DNA sequence: AGATTGCAGCACCTGAGTTTCGCGTATGGTCACCCACTACACTACTCGGTCAGGCTCTTACCAGCTTAACTACAGTTGATCGGACG
């Protein structure tokens, strides 16, 4: 919606954005190499608080998201969606008119 | 010097210029959620080579003979070869 204007200075960068402070976020983040959310559990950092949300996720075994068929838990939408799609008839025929269907890549 | 009258002074209701304000309307800004793309390391089924099993084909025969060619003995002549020349 709102016109990108407000461009990082720094030498050999392109950036533009919509709101002051993310060009801050950019900046802190990429240039000067500092972050602002740490993990309790190990050594790493993280720029945004739903990064590190999910990290939280990665040392717990209730994780948020819990499959439909076979019920393992997983972290995030698209882990269960991909997931979720190995336990369907995915995989199609290529060849010309040929009508049948697969479960398992090797089988196609 | 009184009957007729104006000045103008008192008080209280009122009016606008000026102000402060509330909202519309709309605009830049916070920040929270969840999505897309990327990717290092992984999961797992198939294909592929190799091997055995054991069923299978096809050979060619023994000494002799009897149909078939070689396989040695044998003689004057080549032209690379040694090793020395230019
Ligand atoms: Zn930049
Ligand atoms: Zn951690
Ligand atoms: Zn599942
Ligand atoms: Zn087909």
């Amino acid at each position: 919606n709102r016109p990108k204007t407000y461009f990082c200075d720094y030498d050999g960068c392109d950036k533009a954005f919509t709101r002051p402070s993310i060009l801050t976020e950019h900046q802190l983040s990429v240039h000067q190499g500092l972050r602002a959310f740490q993990c309790d559990k190990c050594a790493k950092s993280f720029v945004k608080k739903s990064h590190l949300e999910r990290h939280l996720y990665t040392h717990s075994d209730t994780k948020p998201f819990q499959c439909s068929y076979c019920g393992k838990g997983v972290t995030t939408r698209q882990q269960l969606k991909r997931h979720e799609v190995t336990h369907t008839k995915s995989f199609i025929c290529p060849e010309e008119g040929c009508n049948l269907r697969f479960y398992k890549h090797p089988q196609l």
